[PDB]
């Protein structure tokens, strides 16, 4: 009957030392962590320790050799820093860079153990630099290596190998890296809702299409609900739940549920352009609740404005301590997504025809 908390402000040391406005900004966790003090949730959750993920842990999930590139650049200097920067899409990097993803999926780490361990009913993870766009074999969109991937993948080592994992992402942008590291799993069902717009939206690949469903024995385990026609709210991601993410997520019945939650489809948001609600997300946080017996991590991903996410976030472990969910036609095109993803997914889902 527990949620578990976990913060540590040396994530905080990871910066773009070119450009001190670039949105991916440190304080994205402090004030994130802030308003859960002023909200007073901080003090009703259980603390959990941060620690580094080792490199055979994120060697569950990643290349030997992308792992120890980003591991040398914590002794480069500053031209290095951005040659390697460079030969990524949407990366910066500074010398405490590894260090912070290693904190990032450490504090994943522990807090998936708390849960499986019975420590803790449900958790709530303040990390950066996000994960879910990293490959096994290379950084990308912020991310150095694949906090939630690699958290499944940590959970199945101290469990089982076919325990079952959900990740939901409700990120704006597609976790191209989640999708790739398990499309031919059916252990870990990757349920993702993005932005898409046709490939014009970032990462810019029709891998984020609805009919990319999963290869081989995942097919059927990879669902991507993508927008297309501009903004989406409330009504469009609720919709989104009730038909697709929370009938297949009950036929799937997952062991534990992991959020990649970032919070850049929220109002507010400069590069996410949608106008998700606190309140929204307090409801799709709720019903992810239902899942695996209530063992749900919610992990933050993007997410750039800091009032917008401060708000956002702390809704969503409010509902984890169990507070009362607070208290609508949808555009055309979110009904044709929707059905578009109902159609790719009923041979594979039951519950969709
Ligand atoms: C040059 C810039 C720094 C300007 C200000 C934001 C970025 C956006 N370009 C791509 C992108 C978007 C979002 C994410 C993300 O991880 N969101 O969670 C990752 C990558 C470019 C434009
Ligand atoms: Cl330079
Ligand atoms: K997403
Ligand atoms: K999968
Ligand atoms: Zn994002």
């Amino acid at each position: 009957p527990i949620t578990g908390l976990v913060y540590d402000q040396r994530m905080m040391l990871h910066h773009n030392m070119w450009d001190s406005h670039h949105p991916e900004l440190p304080q994205r966790i402090s004030r994130i962590f802030s308003r859960h003090e002023e909200l007073r949730l901080l003090s009703r959750c259980h603390r959990i320790p941060a620690r580094l993920a080792t490199e055979e842990e994120l060697a569950l999930c990643h290349s030997s050799k992308h792992i120890s590139i980003i591991k040398s650049s914590e002794h480069m200097k500053p031209r290095d820093l951005n040659r390697l920067g460079d030969e990524y899409n949407s990366i910066f990097i500074s010398n405490e860079s590894y260090t912070c993803a290693l904190l990032a999926a450490g504090s994943c780490f522990n807090s998936a153990q708390a849960i499986l361990t019975g420590q803790v009913r449900n958790a709530v993870a303040i990390v950066r630099p996000p994960g879910h766009h990293a490959e096994k074999d290379t950084a990308c969109g912020f991310c150095f290596f694949n906090t939630a991937a690699l958290t499944a993948r940590y959970a199945q080592s101290i469990t089982r190998e076919s325990l079952r994992v959900l990740i939901v992402d409700w990120d704006v942008h597609h976790g191209n890296g989640t999708q790739h590291i398990f499309e031919e799993d059916d252990s870990v069902l990757y349920i993702s809702l993005h932005r898409y717009e046709d490939g014009a939206f970032f990462p810019n690949s029709e891998d984020a299409n609805y009919d990319k469903v999963g290869l081989g024995k995942g097919r059927g385990y990879n669902v991507n609900i993508p927008w297309n026609g501009g903004k989406m709210g409330d009504p469009e991601y609720m919709a989104a739940f009730h038909h697709l993410v929370m009938p297949i997520a009950r036929e799937f019945a997952p062991e534990l549920v992991l959020v990649s939650a970032g919070f850049d489809a929220a109002r507010g948001d400069p590069l996410g352009g949608f106008q998700v609600t606190p309140e929204g997300y307090a409801h799709l946080t709720h019903q992810l609740m239902s899942l695996a017996a209530g063992r749900v991590l919610i992990i933050l991903e993007g997410g750039y404005n800091l009032t917008s996410i401060s708000e956002s976030m702390s809704m969503c472990t409010s509902m984890l301590l169990g507070d009362s969910p607070p208290s609508t036609p949808l555009k055309t095109s979110a009904t044709v997504s929707i059905n578009n993803v109902l159609r790719a997914h009923a041979p594979f889902w039951s519950s969709l025809r």
